[PDB]
């Protein structure tokens, strides 16, 4: 009853437990424990360092955002904010993070984009904290890649995000800012 805003997205998720399959449109899905994703973050950090582990998780999220954007861009093809929010809503549906809008300005025709989102109940921040104490830098790398991947697909241009605040840093919740690559001064992203 409460899912009026995401009913089009929920209808494309098919659970087939008797045959061991979960489908999101043409994509096959898994239901995995968040605690298991700490192990990957764990071993990768000890083996690769920080920036190499972060670059990996960002690339993973970036591909998932494109995957989701390929499906959601059919359900809502229209320069509309309510159409763009399919991504933030998919993030919530898949149990990864709750997006809360502070400000969203966008337009596909003008190639403009400004996003100021809060991230509540971040799975990645909890996963990061269960393996490491509070960090010096924000930790929601997979979520940030998904924001960049999904936004860049539906906007038709490179959209880069930065996590200004993070639970894993000691802040109360996470927060991100999204802008096109040209509007960032440090627009040399190695990922
Ligand atoms: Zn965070």
């Amino acid at each position: 009853d409460q899912n009026k805003d995401i009913q089009d997205l929920l209808d494309k998720i098919v659970f087939d437990a008797q045959h061991g399959q979960i489908w999101f449109d043409e994509n096959r899905m898994l239901l995995m424990h968040t605690s298991i994703l700490g192990f990957l973050r764990k071993d990768l950090y000890q083996m690769l360092g920080l920036e190499r582990t972060k670059r990996f998780f960002i690339r993973c999220g970036y591909q998932a955002g494109m995957r989701d954007a390929e499906v959601t861009s059919k359900l809502r093809p229209n320069n509309e904010a309510e159409a763009f929010m399919a991504g933030p809503q998919m993030h919530g549906i898949r149990g990864m993070v709750q997006v809360e809008v502070n400000e969203l300005h966008l337009s596909h025709d003008l190639k403009q984009f400004y996003a100021d989102f809060n991230w509540l109940n971040s799975f990645e921040a909890e996963v990061h904290l269960s393996e490491f104490p509070a960090s010096d830098q924000p930790a929601c790398w997979m979520l940030l890649g998904y924001a960049c991947g999904y936004s860049s697909f539906v906007m038709g241009q490179t959209i880069i995000y930065q996590e200004t605040h993070c639970v894993a840093q000691g802040d109360e919740h996470c927060r991100i800012i999204g802008k096109p690559l040209s509007e960032w001064e440090n627009a040399d992203e190695l990922i």
